[PDB]
C-alpha cells in the first residue's frame, strides 16, 4: 500500500491532449518509460495501483486497456461502473486511497501512480503528504485543448536527476523531449 506519484507528458504550451487524444505523434519510447515507471512493483508480489480519469483510460487503445501488470481504477463521479478492462472505480482520488486500506485492497497495491487527466492531477497536486510529479518535458509546442495545470514552486522542488531517469534531452521521431522530477513533502 503506497506512494502518489503524478506521471506526466506535456508540450512547451502545457498541453497535454487533442481530441481525446494526444496532441504529439506517439513516441513509443515516452510510451516504455510510462509502462516501466508505472509498472515496477518493489516488494516480492504486490502490484501498483493507477488512477487515471475515465476520458483517459477511454483514450488508451482498447487492445491496451487494462494496462497489465497494474491495478486499473477510473476516477469516475458518475458511472455505476468501471469500464469493461477497469479493475475499480472511486467518486474521487481520496475513496481511491481508500480502498488501499480497505479490505478491498490492503494486501494488494505497492505504489500509486495518477496516470491523469488534468482534473485529477489537479487534485493530487493540492493534496497532502509526500507527492512526486513525473513530467515529460515535451520540447515543441502542440495544439491542446486540455492542459496540465501549474507547478507551485513553493511546494514543488526540481529535482536535479533521480535514479533511473535520464537527464540527457531525448529524440524521437524529430521530437526532444526532457524527463524532469518534481516532489514536495508538506
Amino acid at each position: 500500500v503506497g506512494s502518489l506519484n503524478c506521471i506526466v507528458a506535456v508540450s512547451q504550451n502545457m498541453g497535454i491532449g487533442k481530441n481525446g487524444d494526444l496532441p504529439w505523434p506517439p513516441l513509443r519510447n515516452e510510451f516504455r518509460y510510462f509502462q516501466r515507471m508505472t509498472t515496477t512493483s518493489s516488494v516480492e508480489g504486490k502490484q501498483n495501483l493507477v488512477i487515471m480519469g475515465k476520458k483517459t483510460w477511454f483514450s488508451i487503445p482498447e487492445k491496451n486497456r487494462p494496462l497489465k501488470g497494474r491495478i486499473n481504477l477510473v476516477l469516475s463521479r458518475e458511472l455505476k461502473e468501471p469500464p469493461q478492462g477497469a479493475h475499480f472505480l472511486s467518486r474521487s482520488l481520496d475513496d481511491a486511497l481508500k480502498l488501499t486500506e480497505q479490505p478491498e485492497l490492503a494486501n494488494k497495491v505497492d505504489m500509486v501512480w495518477i496516470v491523469g487527466g488534468s482534473s485529477v492531477y489537479k487534485e493530487a497536486m493540492n493534496h497532502p503528504g509526500h507527492l512526486k510529479l513525473f513530467v515529460t518535458r515535451i520540447m515543441q509546442d502542440f495544439e491542446s485543448d486540455t492542459f496540465f495545470p501549474e507547478i507551485d514552486l513553493e511546494k514543488y522542488k526540481l529535482l536535479p536527476e533521480y535514479p533511473g531517469v535520464l537527464s540527457d534531452v531525448q529524440e524521437e521521431k524529430g521530437i526532444k523531449y526532457k524527463f524532469e522530477v518534481y516532489e514536495k513533502n508538506d
